[PDB]
């Protein structure tokens, strides 16, 4: 519920650059095309903590999320991923 | 088609869908020019088609969850006309 | 000169849809990538003409520009493609 | 890189390149998120090499026109520090 709108506003609105500039997600109404499909994908919550954490690739590390906002994007992602707004 | 129920389409597949069809299609009749998802024009599906794909989702396409079922077979019926003009 | 400016307004602004939306054409800042890249292309006015007018694969024919106007889209994008602005 | 010439590099890349570079490439440290042209954190190209696609053009890529040697010379210092990061 609220911790999903979170995750969205993150996706959205907070990360840098925003996650829905480079990637397609539904739930999001966001068709980025520079890295890979989420409604695709379909990853879970680690894997996209990782990837946000690390980064992978040409796809940059975070430098300006905390901790529990990375967490959130990931448990957001995770669960939304395939489907539309609720 | 008659004029109503084509701009009943056109409003369901530009905006009353979620997310809206012409965020990820392209279907020249709509002005809708999206790209994740392929382009209708090319496809030329039968209202079937359409139907089924909105319905159900397809791939990475999701289900429909707003849409009534009258308004999914407006849109199947819309996109099944003019898809390819 | 002002038949460039002519043929620039039909492809960003005048065109239903716009040439600008599908196409990608640099002279214009335009960006499309549902048909091919113009500038890659580098078509001659005859090429584009008759694309415009009659249509081709999924591409949609013309219904509202006039025949003079297609005629400057046609001048414009055959001279430009492959350069930027000025 | 000093602050000042990668702000530098960041205006002429976002804004006064014509087209922007930014309309056709990605970018992450500019947040540029163009499609058209490659990845530039995928190519992680040298000064060099930028100096040579903006001066001359490649492919369907246009040659510069608008900007000075000297904000060539910045933008692809700018690029070849930051593509990656
Ligand atoms: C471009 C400037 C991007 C930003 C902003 C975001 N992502 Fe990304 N992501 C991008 C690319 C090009 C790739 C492919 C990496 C590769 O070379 O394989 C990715 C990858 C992902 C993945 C999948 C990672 C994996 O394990 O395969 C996920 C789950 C992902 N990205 C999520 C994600 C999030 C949550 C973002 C906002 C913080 C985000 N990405 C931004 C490109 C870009
Ligand atoms: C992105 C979030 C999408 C939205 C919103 C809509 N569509 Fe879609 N569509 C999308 C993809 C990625 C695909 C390919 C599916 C696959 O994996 O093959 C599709 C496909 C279709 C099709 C063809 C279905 C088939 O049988 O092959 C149709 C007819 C279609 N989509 C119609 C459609 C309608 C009516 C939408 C609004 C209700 C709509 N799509 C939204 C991506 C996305
Ligand atoms: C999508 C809704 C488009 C609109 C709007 C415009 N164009 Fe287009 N164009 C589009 C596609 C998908 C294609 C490929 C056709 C194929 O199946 O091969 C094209 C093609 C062209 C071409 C090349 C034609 C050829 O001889 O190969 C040109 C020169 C071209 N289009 C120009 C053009 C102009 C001037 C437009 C505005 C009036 C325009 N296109 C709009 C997709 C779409
Ligand atoms: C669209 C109109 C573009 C703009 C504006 C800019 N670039 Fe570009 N670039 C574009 C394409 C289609 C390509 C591929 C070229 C090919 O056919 O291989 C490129 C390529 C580059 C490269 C790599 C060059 C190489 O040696 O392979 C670089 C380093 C590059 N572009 C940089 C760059 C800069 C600095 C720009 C603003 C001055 C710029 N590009 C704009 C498309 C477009």
């Amino acid at each position: 519920e609220d911790k999903l709108a979170l995750g969205r506003e993150i996706f959205l609105e907070r990360s840098e650059p925003q996650c829905a500039l480079c990637h397609t997600l539904a739930d999001a109404e966001a068709v980025g095309e520079v890295g890979p499909n989420l409604d695709e994908l379909k990853p879970d919550a680690e894997r996209v903590n990782t990837a946000v954490t690390n980064g992978i690739g040409p796809m940059p590390a975070n430098e300006i999320l905390t901790d529990e906002e990375i967490e959130a994007v990931a448990l957001y992602v995770s669960t939304v991923a395939g489907k539309a707004k609720n």
